[PDB]
């Protein structure tokens, strides 16, 4: 399988073991994982994790040769489970120094779900990215402005977090990617940058 390649200890994670927009596996629902986890489903969350420091990492992302990136979820590695990792970067101030808190949010998530969430949207402003996509695709993507979700960690505890304004769209986009749901199908179909009143547009 696609996954005994991913977890071989010597490999790290790159462009070529991501799918592309028109493999089936990116629109399947993806299949519950199970507890106590196997040594792949392990292995492979800290291999998706340690992928998304060296993509923001300023020479790994060079040697490697990647694209900046704060989420990644299973399908897009050709395997169809419920796994996603998130990696959001706090920044530094004007006077160059570092943040408090390295990272907003860091986090290897089992069984991801939105539990509840907010009656207003929101869409980043500058629209969102993906890696499995190599078309320019404008246009506000209009997701929850706030989520509640649960998920559990690689030991089975269960979690349960609340999380607004950028935390929460990157959550959202890398769920719908266990459930087959790609982010040009929240872009509105006649004017992409339509603005029903009240949606939270940010910055
Ligand atoms: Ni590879
Ligand atoms: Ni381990
Ligand atoms: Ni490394
Ligand atoms: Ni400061
Ligand atoms: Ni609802
Ligand atoms: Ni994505
Ligand atoms: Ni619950
Ligand atoms: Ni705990």
């Amino acid at each position: 399988a696609a996954i005994d390649k991913l977890v071989k200890a010597s490999h790290l994670i790159d462009m070529n073991d991501i799918i592309r927009e028109g493999n089936p596996t990116l629109r399947k629902v993806a299949e519950e994982v199970t507890f106590p986890l196997s040594e792949k489903e392990e292995i492979l969350g800290e291999k998706m994790m340690q992928f998304l420091k060296h993509s923001q990492d300023p020479i790994m992302a060079e040697k490697l040769g990647l694209r900046g990136g704060v989420g990644l979820a299973a399908p897009q590695l050709d395997i169809s489970k419920r796994i996603i990792a998130v990696l959001v970067p706090n920044v530094e101030d004007a006077q160059g120094n570092p943040p408090k808190e390295a990272y907003s949010l860091q986090e290897v998530m089992y069984n991801p779900k939105v539990v509840s969430h907010s009656v207003q949207d929101a869409a980043l402003s500058d629209g969102e990215g993906c890696l499995s996509v190599d078309r320019e695709v404008p246009g506000y993507v209009v997701r929850h402005a706030r989520v509640t979700i649960e998920y559990f960690d690689k030991t089975g505890e269960k979690h349960r977090l609340k999380l607004k304004g950028y935390n929460s769209i990157v959550v959202q986009h890398e769920i719908d990617h266990i459930d087959g749901i790609m982010f040009y199908d929240r872009i509105n179909e006649k004017n992409p940058f339509a603005v029903k009143e009240g949606l939270l547009i940010l910055e």
